């Protein structure tokens, strides 16, 4: 149980991020916090817009999604959307708390956004997007990234006049696993292109990250998509004498045939020749 005990060790993710009730075996994966039973029951009457709940214990977790929780975790979290509460003097649950208690907290919290700073801070500004942005950027600051979303920031924002690339364009040429993943746990499009047509698969691509173009894929990536040149991923990679990324996208042609015709797809795959070429990624 591996997962369970590491997401658990880092200091502060012992306790509930919302009522502080010990030894929590549930998570909320985009916001990158452990919670209890009872507040985990309250997340999922949020709506998956703003919490996806799962298990610790109970549920499969990839190892990149592992890591961002052990990037983020409830100390930062509660920097960001408890920043207030003590100048507002407000009173967070405890573990004995009602449910009713525990339901208008996290409203607050997460809903409402009342205990929310009034612009977002640099934790490692009048424009979150554009602090989403910058922060998404080498090196990434994963505690600044959320604390932009938190204030509103739009995850799929352009860059515009400016070659109009997105946060998750800018996490791609960092090379980070970790700002793409906290990207896509909320709801970056993984097919946004840039205004040269590009998207974070053809970025992944140019660059030769391996590792990020294997994670496009897994998140339905479009194949076959062409830029303004009418380049496809494959091309590129072909014209970039990329042995790895070739054969990554010739296996997703394959896998989508197979998906077309049904039913074949089972044990990915794209990963365990991931794991061999470690390529860039
Ligand atoms: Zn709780």
């Amino acid at each position: 149980g591996h997962v369970v005990a590491q997401v658990q060790s880092v200091d502060g993710n012992a306790q509930c991020c919302d009522c502080r009730e010990p030894a929590p075996e549930w998570a909320s994966i985009n916001l990158g916090v452990t919670l209890c039973i009872q507040c985990s029951g309250i997340h999922r009457s949020l709506g998956v817009h703003f919490s996806k709940v799962r298990s610790l214990t109970l549920d499969s977790w990839e190892p990149e999604l592992v890591k961002l929780m052990c990037e983020l975790g409830n100390v930062i979290i509660n920097q960001i959307y408890e920043a207030r509460v003590e100048a507002m003097a407000v009173k967070k649950p405890g573990p004995s708390c009602s449910r009713q208690e525990k339901e208008a907290w996290i409203h607050a919290k997460y809903v409402e956004k009342k205990f929310l700073t009034k612009l977002p801070e640099i934790r490692g500004s009048l424009h979150p997007g554009a602090l989403l942005f910058r922060a998404s950027g080498h090196p990434p600051s994963l505690p600044t990234m959320a604390d932009a979303l938190a204030h509103g920031a739009d995850v799929n924002w352009v860059n515009g006049g400016q070659d109009n690339a997105t946060p998750l364009i800018q996490a791609t040429a960092a090379n980070s696993l970790l700002a793409c993943e906290f990207l896509l746990q909320n709801g970056a499009n993984v097919n946004q292109a840039d205004s040269a047509g590009r998207g974070p698969l053809h970025h992944a691509t140019i660059l030769g990250h391996t590792g990020l173009a294997c994670l496009f894929l897994k998140r339905g990536a479009d194949l076959g998509a062409r830029d303004s040149e009418g380049r496809d991923p494959l091309t590129i990679a072909m014209e970039t004498a990329n042995a790895d990324i070739v054969t990554l996208l010739r296996l997703a042609k394959m896998r989508e045939a197979e998906a077309a015709q049904g039913q074949a797809g089972d044990e990915t795959y794209l990963d365990i020749f991931r794991d061999f070429s470690l390529a860039s990624d």
